[PDB]
């Protein structure tokens, strides 16, 4: 089963905004779906689903920005993007080890946790067999309530528009159903000024390199943050930069390891979002808080370890931890920057992080580790809020992730998912790989059920 | 220098309440500061201080009803009874394996981690050699103010008096000075009624093989709490009574992992201390709460991973859970205890932890591991509370573990320290052996400063 | 496709000896080849080949004798009978795993290596789906040369005759071709006398309760060895029989610990049997004993560890070593078993092992430990030996498992293959399930290759 | 106690060939022996012993030349100059820790083995306390017996010539008693020939980076051999020169893990000194080749992995092993080596290592990690060989490490002993620092015993 193209003026079954893992997973369990050879009533399948997936990316990359130098996947390569649903998959990770002649080289390193780089591969390799439905170099910026009978009060399909990367022309696709798997955006302290020198963890593999290009200078670099981001980032600058001073700043008092225990982390199993979406918003938000150091402001306790022993190195050469060369300072946050003066440094003024004073730091780059926001999917979605029940000023996606829609103004074959943004709703697992290949045959269900039963 | 016995009739210069580990600190550092060897000054020391230690149990032992079999210390062997202050001593836990002829042995394991049972055996070698100091079977019952003077206003010694355990008389002790060591109590939730099969953790060990004398036959054991003391009861449990059903109740969603990563524990440090101390009310607390998995409701996490494979093991033999001979139950509370019935098996009624139903349990005993509190001192010092600042109605602690009082009721020369239950000025390593060395060492000079300056 | 069995008296195209693990990987591959699903190829496959499997054991099972409790596995779950030759087969550990329901479990225990207990049901759930064309309850006596043309001098085909194990009937099956799959047989001293209190490792689970009934009795037990099956029994006993004495005995000085190091491990890929198999016997022998330290005579680390910290802990109780309730004794050599006395127990004389005395032990058991030969396709194959090459007087495997035999006197479709027993040809991974998934296709393509290129 | 200097032209009752570690343990040894504190006896010890040691370093450095970033101790710090004899002595790591304001610091990394760094920093902190008593920069070339009585057959003392590293001038010294502690010296191939780009591994540090000055310029540069130095070097070299090509050439077939399993290491016990010494020849040198895994040709297990895992990275970037940027070649040896060139490359020509062809390398510089020998004594003590018994023409250690000579020829308050290259008598702790604690405080016994008796 070969997905072909479908003509851009077609309307089309399906189209998803977005081709990171989340997409990817959808893609790969509709193949799955469609292979005779997996799934037996696909032989009856007579036409294929006209499907499309836009990407703003020029080709498919994984967080590309924090591909760190040895850094690591968090989660088992079982966890990938076919294995949890169907293991005889072509899609899994063995399976493309072995395709690579690389599958008795992993298994003789006894590790579950692949480079971040390799698992790149692997999800690049499983987006290649998909090139034919997806248009790289586009960006979304708005999906429109169309009416097949524009004389009645019925939306039957959605318009969606992308603006070209490198051209900046507008295109439209027609589709009755939209997926929306978006991931996040850099999320920045408000009180941080806009500077070249201030840059986003997210940013830093990519465009750091292009601020300071002298490897071997003496630059002074600090990074804001605690959790993985930062740790990685902090740990990373000693290799990169191997005569420069850098400084850790962040308002808790330590890193934080993160909880890997397999009771909690059972919390991330698949069949564990029927259980948690069934709870109250009350219940939800409590788990979320509850298990929260499985996930957000943590660091593997293997890196703090080593960063801990640098620490302890620098001690070994000199007792006066004012004149080290990393230095990590916790308890504080960032009350003023000065970056108007004459030199390449601004100057960092900090107090402590205590509840209601101390230095100031010179530094050539500001790496912000802070984390993400997931409300980016609100801005393309505005013209079709009116589509909502009255007075609902969000929007309620549903177990299977469709969004509530008013059954007065739409009609049951035009449909709009959300994907990787509902950690609300379906728990902590959700912006992770951890359920994908699952989601991703839930989700081919959910939006091809009607065509799949009739084969079935 | 050799600890000689003072007559029960002569004014002590310390009285200490208890010989736990804490009292036991400052012995050997009390020790040390005379001990020529290790202290130049000592040799001008002319009198022997006229001290004395008194103990309810009738020798050494360290949680006796928790010395479950296998069991491990949780700190490094390092923090023993004498080496953060002074690695020379002849008290430290490497100079006790010398001793036994063992360090070579102990050296080769390539552990910090020794058994319960070894550093208990450290702890007992090391309080023998006090034995002339020591009054065991001895219970403090009260502690009473007493003037030289007595037409005065002026306290300047304290009354101690302690119940002989084996034969009930009461026997009294004078002192210018008491320290307070007398650890915690077991913590018993309020809801549960009185009971035999119903056994607090702290003497599991000791009262548990009483209860239920045959160790083949099939028992319905449960284990109420999730804390370390909850996982070692419920996995020896599995050991100790093979054909047992045994079922772990918990009101949190699952066992989680001690902090045990380098820089949280710094909170440990013994110069730490004086950092936590300065602190004010608001910060403490907020600190304490901050760092509360490092200590408290949690379980190392190599026991987390043996159960939880021991909990897999159970699944590999038979897919249905409710059947299995051990078995967790998460977010549920007891709601009632059927202990009246004819049979020797009580009804625990059980619902959902989740704010606002559930199973019943047939147990022949349940095991209540649900912590510790640190009042009982209060009892002990209900008579010398007038001795307070006029309106405080809390024991104040200094910095040097003194209580405030007021300075024109209260002689110079006279006070109480406290030992072991100052964790809300002092930080997290109170209550535990992390900075008994150091303290030790402060107390010593705390109270005998006086006479060690002479010598100096 | 689904293999279906062939009548007794019907000429088989293959005949395999044994239904271990080896035979199960080639059964897996020939499913594998004939599916059409994972071989285009097979499509055009008209006819079912006739196959059967002869095995002497009632049902399915993996060194029963040695299912110790809590024993595990010594290669990586990647390694079972499927995976490296094909990710996507039915017939992989994590499809069964998902196939009961097991997969995300399996998984957050994040370990490479499942209780043998497990991987057993794993090829016992394997080895049903082949019922059909095995014959349990069926022990293979010997192995008989036919000529189809009796007056000529040209052999085309082999007799098997099997005993019923139950009933003691004799069974013969005709094929041209046979696989001999059999495994090892025990090892023992040639000096220890015969004697049911004396028991060889492999029926330790099975035999040994027989003759010691009470757990609880305080029994001597001795155990003879220092590999593997030793460390592991020796283990074991201390928890089966709490009140025994148990005595090691080894010639060597330690227990020494496999070779789990990757880069000597590399020998186990299956891509390493082409470059071990071309070497000369000098070199092949050279290399053999080189790397004797990955499987032979060597304990996993993590038991060594575990019964030295038994060890030490003894110490800690009882200084003495000679009142220890469980020993090892090193370097010595058994040279005398005194088994006629009117006692239960044996009386064991020990000589050091060093070259050109000792003790004497009075145990209730001896277990022997003492490995493995793998000789006994030599008797079933007798009655062919006149079929080899004049005066060749050892059977010589080629490369693809087909031993030499004279062309003039055995026709090309008419072969005798070994698997299992082929270390010296083919190197350490030839008696593990290393290289099965792998050497499975192989074999089945040497065997049925003719064919499968038809259909091809 | 203060050890005082000597006089150079006094009769000294000690002098010391060499003050690396083994010399060391015996001054602290010395040390604690008059420390009353330590030794109640001492301070009837009047008179200081006249001793000396010479040292033909500048200063204290332990290997330097393999001071490799990040370097470990391959043993437990508990294995320290002081420990194992007494650990109340000041000398113990943990003391050292203590005087440096680093002992908690250390406590928190929970690691038994220490950078080499930091170690080399203790011993240096150990030796300083020495410094009246040690000259430096004086190199010994020869060891001279003297007479008292120059009439007399008798020898009573030695002469002991050092050369001035600095400015060449010879100074004798005269002592009743002299060790020999000079450690091993480098091991190179005899078909290697002599070139600057040559250079054994004891010298990486100091004399590589004088020959490849540029950091990051692309240089080829192999590594011979397969032991712990090669190990190092190799993976050193990809941090220290990250553009370089570099290449690991091995006569094995694999790097190997070094044996650090608890019941093999108990060789290494002090104890256990007398048990090997006191067996045969053939039983000895057979001890010796059954545990050379532990020390000799070995890896440390965690090292293997690290350099295995970039073997797998490169892999992952570029599955030609042809083009990797760093290589491992097994099984090789160098048959020739062009270095007359023009280019400041040579050539080095490889064959196969198997027994009775391959490739050609272009390298700027080959690191030679081959090993030691420890003969250099030898060359020291030609002028004493008449003093051993007649015909015996090698030297033989006591237990006690004192030479046997001739009765006749030499009084018995002169003697020789020899620290460090008694391996074949004493066993393979005798290189190591794992005896060294003890064996210094036999030593002082063993020379000062008449006077230690006197005063005890
Ligand atoms: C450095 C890092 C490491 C991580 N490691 C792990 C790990 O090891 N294990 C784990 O479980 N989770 C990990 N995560 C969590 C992470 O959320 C998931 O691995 C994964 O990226 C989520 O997939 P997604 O498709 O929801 O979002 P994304 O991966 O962000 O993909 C969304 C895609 O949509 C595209 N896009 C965005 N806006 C538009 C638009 N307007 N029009 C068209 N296309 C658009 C983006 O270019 C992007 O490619 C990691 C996250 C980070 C940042
Ligand atoms: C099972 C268990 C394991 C632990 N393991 C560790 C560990 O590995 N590491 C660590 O740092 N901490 C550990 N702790 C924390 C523990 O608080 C300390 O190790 C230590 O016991 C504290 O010493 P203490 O002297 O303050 O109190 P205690 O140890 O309780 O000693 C107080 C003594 O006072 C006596 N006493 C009480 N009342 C009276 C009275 N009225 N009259 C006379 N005598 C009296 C008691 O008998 C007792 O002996 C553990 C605690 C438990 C329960
Ligand atoms: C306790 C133990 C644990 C092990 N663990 C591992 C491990 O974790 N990993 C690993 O790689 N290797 C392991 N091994 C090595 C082991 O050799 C293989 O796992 C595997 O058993 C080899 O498969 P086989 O089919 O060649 O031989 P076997 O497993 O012995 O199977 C041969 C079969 O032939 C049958 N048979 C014998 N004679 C006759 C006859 N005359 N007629 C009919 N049938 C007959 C036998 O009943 C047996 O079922 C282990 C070995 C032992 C003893
Ligand atoms: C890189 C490296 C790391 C090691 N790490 C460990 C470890 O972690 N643990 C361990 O147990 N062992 C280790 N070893 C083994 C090592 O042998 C010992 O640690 C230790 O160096 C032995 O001490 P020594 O005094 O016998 O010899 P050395 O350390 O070699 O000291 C002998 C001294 O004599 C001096 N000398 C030599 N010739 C003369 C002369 N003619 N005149 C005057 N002075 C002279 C030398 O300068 C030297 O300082 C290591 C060895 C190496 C090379």
């Amino acid at each position: 089963p070969r997905l072909r193209s479908t003509p851009q003026d077609e309307l089309h079954d399906l189209l998803c905004v977005g081709f990171g893992p989340a997409s990817l997973a959808i893609a790969i369990a509709l193949h799955d779906a469609l292979d005779p050879r997996l799934n037996k009533s696909a032989s009856n399948i007579h036409a294929q689903p006209k499907i499309c997936f836009l990407e703003r990316q020029k080709q498919f990359a994984w967080h590309s920005g924090m591909l760190v130098p040895g850094s690591k996947m968090q989660i088992s390569f079982i966890k990938d993007l076919a294995t949890l649903r169907d293991p005889r998959s072509s899609f899994t990770f063995l399976n493309y080890l072995h395709q690579k002649g690389r599958l008795i080289h992993f298994t003789n390193l006894s590790t579950f946790l692949p480079a971040r780089l390799e698992f790149e591969d692997y999800m690049r390799w499983c987006a290649q067999q998909f090139s034919d439905v997806v248009a790289y170099g586009e960006e979304v910026v708005e999906v429109i309530p169309g009416k097949s009978d524009p004389s009645s009060s019925v939306v039957d399909f959605f318009t969606v528009r992308s603006r070209n990367v490198e051209t900046g022309e507008i295109s439209a696709r027609r589709t009755r159903k939209v997926v929306i798997a978006i991931g996040g955006t850099a999320k920045m302290p408000s009180g941080l000024p806009q500077d070249p020198r201030i840059i986003h963890s997210s940013k830093y593999c990519t465009t750091l390199p292009a601020l300071l290009k002298d490897k071997s200078k003496p630059y002074n670099i600090a990074v804001l943050g605690s959790g993985q981001s930062a740790a990685e980032i902090f740990h990373d600058l000693q290799k990169r930069y191997p005569n420069s001073r850098t400084t850790l700043i962040m308002r808790d008092s330590a890193m934080r390891p993160s909880d890997d225990s397999p009771f909690v982390n059972e919390i991330f199993n698949p069949e564990r979002v029927d259980k948690f979406y069934s709870q109250s918003a009350a219940e939800r938000q409590r788990s979320l808080l509850a298990d929260k150091a499985t996930n957000y402001s943590v660091v593997r306790l293997e890196l703090i370890e080593e960063i801990y022993n640098d620490m302890y190195l620098q001690r070994v050469k000199n007792p006066d931890e004012t004149q080290w060369q990393h230095r990590i300072l916790p308890e504080r946050k960032i009350t003023r920057v000065e970056h108007h003066g004459p030199q390449s440094r601004m100057r960092i003024h900090l107090k402590s992080s205590k509840p209601e004073v101390k230095e100031t730091l010179e530094v050539d780059a500001l790496m912000v580790a802070t984390g993400y926001n997931r409300n980016a999917h609100e801005r393309l979605l505005s013209k079709v809020q009116h589509l909502r029940p009255t007075g609902q000023d969000q929007w309620k996606p549903h177990r299977d992730y469709r969004v509530e829609m008013d059954p007065s103004k739409v009609s049951s074959e035009a449909g709009i998912w959300l994907q990787g943004c509902n950690e609300r709703t379906h728990g902590l697992s959700d912006s992770l790989l951890s359920v994908l290949a699952v989601r991703g045959g839930e989700m081919v269900q959910s939006i091809f059920g009607e065509q799949l039963e009739r084969a079935a």
